[PDB]
């Protein structure tokens, strides 16, 4: 779009390269030299634009997340006071368009958060996921809306699993059980899991 | 156990090193030199004992799996004709003792199976998981044991998720929603998901 300067292109090349050496490839100490070689830029531009490799990665996480979170927020404006079903339906609708986002988030979440090399990326991660309704079944239990013997932690965990796991499972394994995660299948799956959750946990 | 020769110890050091550069660390082309340096052996012993790096990795996968599959088979001898609940209860019982096994399997399953470097490890993977009851809800649908509007693919996917996802989610995230996967919690969770599946999908 438009006629970007070499300078802004270079900046965006670095952020793209960071995103790819995360979605597609290497682990911890990918060097500055390697990111810059993938981007096709002077390695000095990482420190110039971002100060550090860690800030390049956190900046990539925010930029990657911004439109995803905007879409989910827009999708959820329409929906009802905490309804597990609505959260799951809108999650599927948005992650249908951003199929790699859940696996990226889960990968970041698995970093060793005790290591100082990971503090900046971890701070970014928790900011990005701060929208999550991590006690929704606790609230439902307290409003007496769950079956009497339902445990909120267990309900929450199984909800989290049905929502997120489809996007984390390798395509190799979905194919093996006859599934492709098309928009149509995710629409069926939203409908099916809505009913599993209602009949399973609510009354 | 016993007094192993340096020769068998060295062999087992290589298999251990392979297992760790898989559970803990690097991606694709970890070299022979690097595996042997981690093991503390001559790099020539990889080709000597195993022929190739790929056969070292497949051999590690089988050896890692053998006692896990034996335990699950033993646990399931006691159980009833296809019962999703029994599969999930025994899975939790065995993966409680082998908490890293599901994440290892899922990691292997995500390799690019079109690449020739991955054919051997992929063959091993599919052998290890050949026990999985990947059409159990299809069979249940056909025996008329599911609710009328239940889709077998969707049921199977949500079952797979509740069974496996707990072991794949980073501990950072379980802790954030107040969960540690203790034997006691997995026992509660088995009980809870048994009821979610019955009330959710069966009649």
């Amino acid at each position: 779009v438009g006629r970007p300067s070499g300078d802004t292109q270079n900046r965006d090349k670095l952020i793209l390269a960071a995103r790819n050496l995360f979605i597609e490839r290497p682990y911890a100490q990918v060097s500055i030299r390697e990111i810059a070689s993938l981007a096709g830029t002077d390695p000095g531009l990482i420190r110039y634009y971002f100060g550090s490799k860690e800030k390049l990665f956190s900046t990539m996480i925010h930029e990657t997340a911004m439109p995803v979170l905007a879409q989910l927020h827009k999708a959820r404006r329409e929906t009802r006071q905490e309804s597990p079903a609505a959260l799951l339906q809108t999650y599927y609708s948005v992650m249908s368009k951003h199929p790699h986002f859940p696996r990226l988030m889960l990968r970041i979440a698995g970093l060793d958060q005790s290591l100082p090399e990971n503090a900046e990326v971890t701070k970014a991660f928790y900011e990005v996921v701060n929208f999550e309704n991590i006690a929704i079944f606790q609230r439902l239990k307290d409003k007496n809306l769950l079956k009497d013997d339902v445990d909120a932690h267990c309900a929450q965990l199984s909800f989290f699993a049905m929502m997120v796991f489809p996007f984390i499972v390798p395509e190799n394994l979905l194919e093996r059980v006859g599934i492709e995660l098309t928009p149509d299948f995710l629409q069926l799956l939203a409908e099916q899991n809505t009913r599993l959750l209602q009949r399973g946990l609510m009354d």
